[PDB]
C-alpha cells in the first residue's frame, strides 16, 4: 500500500549532482515551508534509473511495444520506446532533514589523490574526524533491532567477532546483477581500516566466510561471483564490508578507495601493524579542509 | 510505428551493464510469420538520463511511491512515474550478422585467488604456452609505429619506457584522459615479475610519467590514477594513466594496482609480488580459469 514523501511541498534549490551515464539525479529540496516560521528544511532526494530485468523486457519485444522512430537506416533504426509501468521503476531514496554535510558531500566531485601516511593520520586526519563522519545513528538501528529488522539475511550476535549482513541502501533488491549487500560488526569503537589489528581477524573472517556462505544459500550466487571489500575513506565511521556482483561494477569499487576484504586480513596475518604503518591511498574534494590540511604537512 | 519486425524469442544477452542500466540481446524474430523460419535480431536498450524540470514537478505533486525501507534520517522507494520519465533508448540490428552478434558478445567473469605457488605450478607454465601478441608494443619501442604520438620517451634500455595515448582514447578533451607507458627492458611479464631490482625503472615511471602529463596537459599528479592490471591481456609491463574523474574500465580493486604502492611494497616487502596471493577475475570460458579451479579443488 502505497505512501508519500515523508514531508509536504519540495521546491528545487539546487542539482547537486546529476549524471547522465549512470541515469542518476541528486537534488536539494526545501520542505515543510508553510509551517511554523516559515523557513522549512533541507532534504535530498536522488533518483536513479534501474537496471533491465531480461525476461520482461523479451516479453516485450515479443508484443507490440509503444514506440517512436527517432533513425532510420536500412538494418539500422532507433526508437524510443515507452514502456508498461512495471518497467519503469526508479529507486528513490530521501534524505530528511538532510545536514550540511550531506549537501557537501553529495556536491559535484572535483576530486584529488593524497597518500596518507601513518603519521599524517594519527595528526591530522584522526583529531580532525568529526569534519569527516557522518552520524551512525543508523547502524545502530540495525544492531539493535530498532530499524530493518526483517531484512537482515545472517546474524553471527557474538557481541565481540559478530555481525550483521542486510542489502546496502543502494539495492533495490529486484534483481541479482547489481546484488549489493553490507556488514556491519556487532562491536563499537572500530572506525575504519586504520583501526584494524590482528585481534580482529576472527571478526574478519567470519564476515568474509559466513557473510559469503550466507549469499551463497539466500541468492545461490558463489563466492567467486563476488567482490567482497572496504572503503577507506568509509563516509560512515563504523567498519562495514560491502558484497557485490562481481558483473555489477559498482560505484565505489575502485583501486582508489576499496580494499579486498581478502587481502585485509592476509595483510594483517603477514603484518600486524600494517594498517598504522602503512600509507593509504584516497581521493578528498578539491576544496575538503583536510586535504589543505594533508597537503600542507606533506609538501613542506 | 512498429518494430521491424515480429515476436521475440531470447536467445543471449551478449553484453550488459547494471550500472550503465544497458542490455544488448540477440533474439530470434519473426518464428510464428512469413514462412515460419525465425531470423536473427540484436536489440541495444537503455534507460535515459533525467531532466530536472520533469524530475522537480514530479516531486512538487507529492506522487505515491512503494516504501522499500526507512531507518532515522534515510528511506528508499519505488517510484512508477508518468510515461515522459519512462523512455528507453532501443537500438535494433535487423537483420543481424554473426559480426554483429560477435561486435557486443562479452564473457561473464569470474574471481581468482592465485597463490604464490599456484603461479609458479600453473599460471606461468600456461603463458608460455598461450600468449596475445606483443608485437605492436615492439613497434612502438622501436618507432615504427605510433612515433606521430609519443607523448614522453626516456630512452634508457634498462630503466626507460615510451608514453603515448592509449587506444581507448579519442583525446578530443580532457575527461578521459588515458595512456600507457611501456618500459624498454624486455621480458617483464607482468607484476609478478617485480623485485627491488626494478625499483629504478618503476619510480622513473611514475615521476617522469607525472611531469610528461604536466607539461603536455597540465595536469597534476593529485589528478592521476596511476596503475597496472593483474592479469594483463598483454605480457610485457605496461602502466596505465587515466584521469582521476574518469571511472575508468578496468581500474576496479579486483584488476588495479596502485603504481607508487606496488613501490613502496617492494621497499618493505622484497619478495612481495612472488610470495603474495594475488586477486583478479577471467573470463568464463578462459582455460586459465580451468587449470586455477582444478588446482585449487
Ligand atoms: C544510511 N545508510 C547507508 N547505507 C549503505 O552503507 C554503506 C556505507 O558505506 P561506506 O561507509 O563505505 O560509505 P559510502 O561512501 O560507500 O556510502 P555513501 O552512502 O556515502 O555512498 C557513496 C556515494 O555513492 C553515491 N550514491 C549513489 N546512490 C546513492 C544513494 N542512494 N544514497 C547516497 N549516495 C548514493 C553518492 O554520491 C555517495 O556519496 C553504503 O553502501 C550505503 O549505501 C545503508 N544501508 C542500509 N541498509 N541502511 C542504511 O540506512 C544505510
Ligand atoms: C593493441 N593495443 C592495445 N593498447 C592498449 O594497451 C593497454 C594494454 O593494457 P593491458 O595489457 O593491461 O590490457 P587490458 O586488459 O587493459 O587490454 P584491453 O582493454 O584492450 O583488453 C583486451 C581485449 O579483450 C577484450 N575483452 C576485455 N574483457 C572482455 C570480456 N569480458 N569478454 C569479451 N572480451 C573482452 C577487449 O575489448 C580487448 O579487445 C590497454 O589499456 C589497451 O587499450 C594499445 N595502445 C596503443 N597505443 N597502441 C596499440 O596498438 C594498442
Ligand atoms: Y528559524
Ligand atoms: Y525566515
Ligand atoms: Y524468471
Amino acid at each position: 500500500a502505497p505512501v508519500r514523501l515523508p514531508f509536504s511541498g519540495f521546491r528545487l534549490q539546487k542539482v547537486l549532482r546529476e549524471s547522465a551515464r549512470d541515469k542518476i539525479i541528486f537534488l536539494h529540496g526545501k520542505v515543510n515551508e508553510a509551517s511554523g516560521d516559515g523557513d522549512g528544511e533541507d532534504a535530498v532526494v536522488i533518483l536513479e534509473k534501474t537496471p533491465f530485468q531480461v525476461e520482461q523486457v523479451a516479453q516485450l519485444l515479443t508484443g507490440s511495444p509503444e514506440l517512436q522512430l527517432q533513425f532510420s537506416n536500412d538494418i539500422y533504426s532507433t526508437y524510443h520506446l515507452f514502456p508498461p509501468r512495471q518497467l519503469n521503476d526508479v529507486k528513490t531514496t530521501v534524505v530528511y532533514p538532510a545536514t550540511e554535510k550531506h549537501l557537501q558531500k553529495y556536491l559535484r566531485q572535483d576530486l584529488r589523490l593524497i597518500r596518507e601516511t601513518g603519521d599524517d593520520y594519527r595528526n591530522i586526519t584522526l583529531p580532525h574526524l568529526e569534519s569527516q563522519s557522518l552520524s551512525i545513528q543508523w547502524v545502530y538501528n540495525i544492531l539493535d533491532k530498532k530499524a530493518e529488522a526483517d531484512r537482515i539475511v545472517f546474524e553471527n550476535p557474538d557481541p565481540s567477532d559478530g555481525f550483521v549482513l542486510i542489502p546496502d541502501l543502494k539495492w533495490n533488491q529486484q534483481q541479482l546483477d547489481d546484488l549489493y549487500l553490507i556488514a556491519i560488526c556487532h562491536r563499537r569503537g572500530i572506525r575504519s581500516l586504520r583501526d584494524l589489528t590482528p585481534e580482529h581477524l576472527p571478526l574478519l573472517r567470519n564476515i568474509l566466510h559466513q557473510g559469503q556462505e550466507a549469499i551463497l544459500q539466500r541468492y545461490r550466487m558463489k563466492g567467486d561471483h563476488l567482490r567482497v571489500y572496504l572503503h577507506y575513506l568509509p563516509s560512515y565511521y563504523h567498519l562495514n564490508v560491502h558484497f557485490t556482483a562481481l558483473g555489477f561494477e559498482a560505484p565505489g569499487s575502485g583501486v582508489e578507495r576499496a580494499h579486498l576484504l581478502a587481502e585485509v586480513i592476509e595483510n594483517l596475518e603477514c603484518d600486524p601493524r600494517h594498517y598504522q604503518q602503512r600509507t593509504l591511498t584516497f581521493a578528498l574534494r578539491a576544496d575538503d579542509p583536510l586535504l589543505k590540511l594533508l597537503q600542507e604537512a606533506q609538501q613542506s
